[PDB]
């Protein structure tokens, strides 16, 4: 038998109760937030994510996240969150309004849930079914490797592909990501990262950059370029599919520029 799933509709919102606040950092948390009874299932696919909705300061707010979690976690979800303070990043001055939200609810607290939703999922040992939009139906993609591009918050989609590539031992897709972040400090999920090199160097290639960089740095720093896609993800005589999560800026200057110099096919860029 299968364990009951919690999003049955996509159109249907599921308030779920937070049961515990993780202080990561900072401005770092993780929420874990339980399903229906412990024995439910979340019910996302592999590449695929979920909204939070909710009336901040008087108006709807609606943001996909990616957990952490996965399918095989019984009776709860966990999300882990930048939180985006006022009055720290000179262009933002307000910050950021779910994750504020987020950051000032109280334990036994609800937020609604919706989902799956995404253009992409993965069907495992390499195919990715991936639709032009939601009606259109999926182009199956089987791959031998991917790359993946992330920055900031972008990681979460990442890395859950990631995991359930390297929890199949039978699945040979090999992932090169390219993490780009503000600082070293702002980094989101790197033990998580480091802990899966170690144990997947094989199928799992890791690399950063950052904006700018510490005193003490091993690896890249500025915006992700042309040298960066070469030296980090796959080259495109292999055909890899490429995957990318990060700011709209990012995308469209440093991902996709620098992707069609290598001579990835720019249109089969996937951003989530
Ligand atoms: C598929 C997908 C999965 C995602 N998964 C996650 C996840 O697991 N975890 C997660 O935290 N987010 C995730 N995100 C990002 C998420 O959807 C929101 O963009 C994020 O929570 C910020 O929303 P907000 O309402 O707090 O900010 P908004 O009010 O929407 O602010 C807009 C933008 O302003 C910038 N900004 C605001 N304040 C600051 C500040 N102090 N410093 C730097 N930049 C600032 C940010 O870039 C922010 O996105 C995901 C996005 C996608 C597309």
């Amino acid at each position: 038998s299968t364990p009951a799933i919690t999003l049955e509709n996509p159109d249907i919102k599921y308030p779920l109760r937070l049961i515990d606040k993780e202080v990561v950092n900072h401005d770092t948390r993780r929420f874990r937030f339980a399903l229906p009874s412990p024995q439910h299932i979340l019910g996302l696919p592999v590449g695929q994510h979920i909204y939070l909705s909710a009336r901040i300061d008087g108006n709807l707010v609606i943001r996909p996240y990616t957990p952490v979690s996965s399918d095989d976690d019984k009776g709860f979800v966990d999300l882990v969150i930048k939180v985006y303070f006022k009055d720290t990043h000179p262009k933002f001055p307000a910050g950021g309004k779910m994750s504020q939200y987020l950051e000032s609810m109280k334990i036994g607290d609800t937020i609604e849930f919706r989902g799956p939703n995404g253009l992409l999922v993965y069907q495992g040992k390499g195919k990715f079914a991936i639709r032009p939009d939601k009606k259109s139906s999926p182009v199956i993609k089987t791959v031998k490797s991917v790359g993946m591009i992330a920055g900031g918050t972008g990681i979460t989609p990442m890395l859950q592909v990631i995991r359930a590539i390297m929890k199949d031992p039978d699945d040979h897709t090999v992932c090169h990501l390219l993490f780009a972040n503000q600082t070293e400090k702002d980094i989101l999920l790197r033990p998580e990262l480091e802990e899966l090199r170690n144990e997947h160097s094989a199928r799992f290639k890791l690399w950063y950059t950052v904006d700018r960089a510490p005193e003490a740095w091993d690896y890249s720093q500025g915006f992700v370029n042309e040298e960066m896609i070469r030296d980090h993800l796959p080259p495109p005589e292999e055909e890899p599919l490429v995957l990318m999560c990060g700011p709209p800026p990012m995308i469209q200057y440093a991902c996709l520029p620098n992707l069609e110099r290598v001579g990835h096919p720019k249109e089969r860029c996937f951003a989530f």
